[PDB]
């Protein structure tokens, strides 16, 4: 059995059904040869699609580090430095080169509140402004444990907006060689864009 | 005073309730003409299931090893002891139980881990039910509230259905998994044959159990 994608991951390479994952819309198999589509299934006889693996299929498959991840209906946090599920994108029958993206975590899905590991408390310790008041990391102090759920919005899919990606994987962006810099940043391989003041504060746009 | 987790009585048809928060609120007025559950053992409510902390009847079954609530609160059962009776009527006049087997309460207040040092030894005999193990790409084995790879939420039903994972090495879509007291499951998982699929009543719902010796065991639904 393979591992797999939070929805948003998916949906921003342009894949919305599948025949055989719950956590995206429904498409009978008979249909898969002439839709896009997500799975765990190689199918040859499906040449529009994405394939989540645990093993390498292909040398164009990525290794999905540290990512959010579902098996079957549960929900999983990524390890860091731990790879969750490996993607390889055909399309039209052959497999093509995938972005370089950052991906979150899985601790919004989850509710989790807390560091993935003492790494990343370090780095918000070395930055305390970041990511709260606007922009909430999922482990900002001042996040209430009640929010309501309608109003929320994520950052790479309003009372705020919210991220969990994992702060070392972002580390190096609080740190431009200007005074300040508007990035571009790849996560869930959707283009977000981190606002960086150098020694003051980060958040998302 | 001591109750019964909402699954038990949903098996056993009840729902309503005018006393126990656990269960969906009713007004007096109509505990007349639903089945429901109770503290009380109210005679003017023909359909009722009570749950006692002693006996009032031939028919009154102890809930041995039964997790359970107090008010807003779930409490663990102990192996041996009996948590709470329960008496079902119906129209008026008390039924035959059938004999069951118990959920711990573990998974409704998130505790996962053993009994006593009894149940270890259980689930470390027979790994691949109680425990897990990964061939390659594939995880089995972790069919107990207790076992490795399991996700952070679990459903609260006798016989839970989960995703299961190895991060990094292995996953499985569906694995069926509960919190019963192990030893409990004893008488079953030493039969003569390659496999056996018993019948057990569970929380008082009728399920499945396959083994496989001394292999594998897991639970399911009919």
């Amino acid at each position: 059995g393979s591992s797999s994608p939070l929805p948003k991951v998916a949906h921003n390479l342009g894949f919305y059904f599948s025949p055989d994952l719950t956590q995206f819309a429904k498409l009978p198999a008979e249909l898969a040869p002439h839709w896009p589509v997500v799975t765990t299934q190689n199918n040859e006889r499906w040449p529009d699609r994405l394939v989540a693996s645990l093993r390498p299929i292909h040398k164009y498959s990525r290794a999905c580090i540290g990512a959010g991840y579902m098996v079957g209906p549960s929900v999983f946090l990524g390890t860091p430095g731990v790879v969750s599920y490996y993607l390889t994108k055909f399309v039209r029958g052959e497999a093509q080169v995938l972005p370089e993206t950052v991906f979150s975590t899985g601790r919004i899905e989850v509710d989790c509140r807390e560091y993935l590991d003492d790494r990343e408390r370090v780095v918000a310790e070395s930055l305390p402004h970041a990511f709260i008041g606007g922009c909430h990391h999922v482990t900002s102090k001042y996040l209430p444990r009640f929010l309501p759920k309608e109003s929320v919005a994520v950052v790479g899919v309003a009372v705020c907006t919210l991220t969990d990606v994992y702060l070392p994987d972002l580390e190096a962006y609080l740190h431009p060689e200007t005074q300040s810099r508007c990035w571009k940043v790849m996560l869930d391989f959707k283009e977000v864009r981190l606002m960086v003041w150098k020694d003051k504060t980060a958040y998302f746009q």
